[PDB]
């Protein structure tokens, strides 16, 4: 009974789907087996997303998977709102109640929010790439207006890779007007890297200063580059390499060659493939639940044309919207839930501080307890030497 | 000659339209003429803008025209930039360079940095709706950096028309906190409406208040309603009707019957619809 | 209307009480909404037994 299926991978992101053929090694069933439509096209060009798209209707493919650009956020959810096509991503959240929208990110917005209010901050700068959204921006900036915060954001993302350097040292300087000595980082981890590396050649990883980067995977940074530059960072993680699901993840993950699964000899991983792996097992098992409700669904390419003039879905696939929604399974991130607009939800999101020797949980995050610390001080390693001013 | 040509057209922008086959008529050639495909989708399904767009396309349309949602801009960017195909518009310029995108309304921003350079505000908030694009706010914060303003802007377009009441009366008691004497507006027509009627209700028309609405529209808007309230208020005006050529399409404005040409039949007229005619 | 809160601003006055037919009332309050002065530090009577049947 196998069962076909979309595959929207963007080029690059050959760890992704490495791990895609691992989730398809992990829950393979006799019930039934995935039917991938695998396509390497550019997340940025809704033109070709909608003719890869259009492609698998023409397959009629029972479910979809990929990526989608903050361009093409309102191509997949306008073309899953009218289609009534079930999809899943494990991109950045939409802003809005978008029905046949599955995705694998719990909003990383309260935790921040939670996280400011932990360390009292009043002042501080605000880098934002444009591409994951500004969602958090206006968010930030909402709970500012409330605290009396002073937000300093800036678009940091439309500069040019060619001078990547020179707009940098205007730019601290900037901050060097205010002397902030507070700056939330909201970029991809190249562009973090990339600017944590100016920000060495500048020589503010030194301490005193406070650091934050807002992503899923705080530990896929190099952060051993600043580890003993003095200054205080911290991020959120959803994925704890301590558990031991995941550490016998790691027991199959690393020992693989990485010529047939790139991106997977390695002791680390982005937490982008741990959500894909996690989509897997969720897909998979959703499935194994309509074998139980043997609701029968089988079609050709009845789909045709995604150009029909109305187009008429076919309305099994809107049940297969709730048999998804309801399923609640344990994944790589831990639990997974979702409320009827698809959205995750009672997942955790474990908190993360950069000691000395590396970098360390402090405790986790809930949406409905909030913030929550852990006892783990590991009875205090040192008082640092104070410094003392005269 | 006949000429095919696309004519996407948001419904309720009737104006636009009435104003659209006026620019038919009084520009027609006797060396050829244009061939309009009319077509009155709803631009917030970015699908059936592709929709119409493939049917334009299926037309062989020379050309295509309309208005485009920020949540269908990167559709017909994408589209337009594909198949090389010219698509001038009316709507908010593209916050990126593409080819083929003619667009008929000048970027506003610039302006409005010099302006608050004139009046020489410190801080002040600015409110702002999301369907116009966020990206005026963003030049506001950059120069918030060079400037040092403390700007505190909030959305407004999230609320429901339904409960659209006492979320305005919270939020501008949230600017009393702030004790805020000056706010940028930076909303839709309707929106700048209902504000400043909400405004009117709270009483903050008064003197000691100022305020600046972001947006061409600023002779369009009814601000009658606040002539006297004694705050200041200035704006924003892309088209002089001391214009001889301005005076001139008013004296036959006012002369169409509104069943043929619903809306025209007014002293002025709506700065989109000035942009489609002379598009 | 506008000439006459006018000349009540020279006396500066903050205390009025209207006494009018409910019609002239609502004009009046209109008038009242439209210049503005209905801001905290102002005050009003209205002298009728309408003072519910008019809108407030
Ligand atoms: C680790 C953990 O707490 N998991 C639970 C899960 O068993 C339950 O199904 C879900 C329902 O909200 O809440 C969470």
């Amino acid at each position: 009974n196998s069962i076909q299926i979309g595959g929207l991978f963007p080029r690059g992101a050959d760890q992704e789907y490495s791990a895609f053929r691992v989730g398809m090694v992990q829950f393979s069933t006799s019930e039934f087996r995935l039917t991938p439509h695998i396509d390497n096209l550019e997340v940025a060009n809704s033109f070709a997303v909608t003719n890869a798209f259009c492609s698998q209707f023409s397959r009629g493919v029972y479910a979809i998977f990929g990526f989608y650009d903050k361009k093409s956020v309102n191509t997949i959810t306008s073309f899953c709102g009218t289609l009534h096509v079930s999809f899943i991503t494990p991109s950045f959240p939409t802003d809005g109640t978008h029905p046949f929208v599955i995705q694998m990110r719990p909003d990383l917005k309260g935790a921040l929010l939670s996280l400011i209010e932990y360390y009292q901050w009043d002042k501080f700068a605000y880098l934002y790439d444009s591409d994951r959204g500004l969602s958090t921006l206006q968010a930030v900036l909402d709970s500012a207006a409330e605290k009396k915060w002073q937000v300093t954001a800036i678009n940091v993302g439309n500069i040019n890779n060619d001078k990547k350097d020179e707009t940098y040292r205007s730019l601290f300087q900037d901050l060097e007007l205010k002397k902030e000595r507070r700056v939330i980082l909201d970029c991809e981890r190249d562009k973090v890297n990339d600017i944590v590396d100016q920000v060495i050649t500048i020589g503010k990883h030194v301490k005193g200063y406070h650091y934050i980067i807002a992503n899923l995977g705080f530990t896929d940074g190099d952060l051993l580059k600043i580890q003993f530059g003095g200054a205080e960072v911290s991020g959120f993680q959803i994925v704890d390499y301590d558990d031991s699901l995941v550490s016998k993840f790691i027991e199959r993950w690393s020992t693989l060659e990485e010529k047939e699964y790139p991106g997977a000899h390695t002791a680390t991983i982005k937490y982008t493939s741990a959500l894909t792996y996690d989509a897997v097992q969720v897909m998979t098992e959703a499935f194994r639940n309509l074998r139980k409700q043997r609701i029968e669904i089988s079609r050709r390419g009845n789909a045709g044309d995604c150009l029909a003039n109305p187009a008429v879905p076919w309305g099994q696939g809107v049940e297969i919207e709730r048999a998804l929604k309801q399923v609640q399974v344990e994944g790589l991130s831990g639990n997974i839930k979702f409320d009827q607009n698809g959205k995750r939800i009672n997942y955790t999101i474990n908190i993360m501080e950069l000691k000395t020797n590396g970098p360390r949980k402090i405790g986790y995050w809930s949406e409905v307890d909030k913030m929550v610390l852990t006892e783990d001080d590991t009875s205090g390693l040192e008082q640092k030497t104070v410094v003392v001013t005269t």
